[PDB]
């Protein structure tokens, strides 16, 4: 039976954070200003290191559990770079995400969406502020991405795919 390589990527951010739109950009190309309420779960194939993996994706509506934190290869942050409440709201999430996991190694990003930013809604999260709360998370990478035009959204989801297939080449270099 051929196999199927699978990579589980878990999504997190709060409601303002732009996390959904940036899921389904990533998913369609298209975007849409969307606000899941709920968890959901979304599949798609990728390429990486020339083999096509099976890529889940687990959007989580609120504070990981330990099922979300045992099951995920690897998790994005999302918040929006306009709204101080959803950056402070990736520190709580991520304090959440390192205690209820207990395995290998998580592959992380961290995400600030610029999708939000108006003249009355001006960037209220500092590069260098946004660079040291990633800095303090194990194993990521810090983007800003736009999902109206696509803005390293891609990038983001190939990159975390990228970290997670290298762990494991690692893991069976030994």
């Amino acid at each position: 039976m051929r196999s199927i390589p699978e990579l589980r990527l878990g999504v997190l951010g709060d409601a303002r954070s732009g996390k959904s739109s940036l899921i389904h950009r990533f998913l369609t190309g298209s975007y849409q200003v969307l606000e899941k309420t709920e968890s959901e779960q979304y599949k798609k194939e990728m390429l990486v290191d020339g083999q096509t993996h099976l890529v889940l994706i687990r959007e989580e509506a609120g504070a990981p559990d330990a099922k979300f934190s045992g099951w995920a290869d690897a998790v994005i942050f999302v918040f929006s770079l306009e709204d101080e409440n959803s950056f402070q709201a990736v520190s709580r999430l991520h304090g959440q995400l390192s205690s209820l996991r207990g395995r290998g190694g998580l592959a992380l990003a961290l995400v600030g969406t610029q999708d939000r930013i108006s003249a009355s809604s001006p960037r209220v999260v500092g590069d260098a502020r946004a660079r040291a709360l990633c800095a303090d998370m194990k194993r990521c990478s810090y983007y800003e991405t736009c999902a109206t035009y696509g803005l390293n959204v891609d990038r983001v989801f190939q990159e975390v795919a990228q970290k997670v297939v290298t762990l494991r080449k690692q893991q069976q270099l030994l």
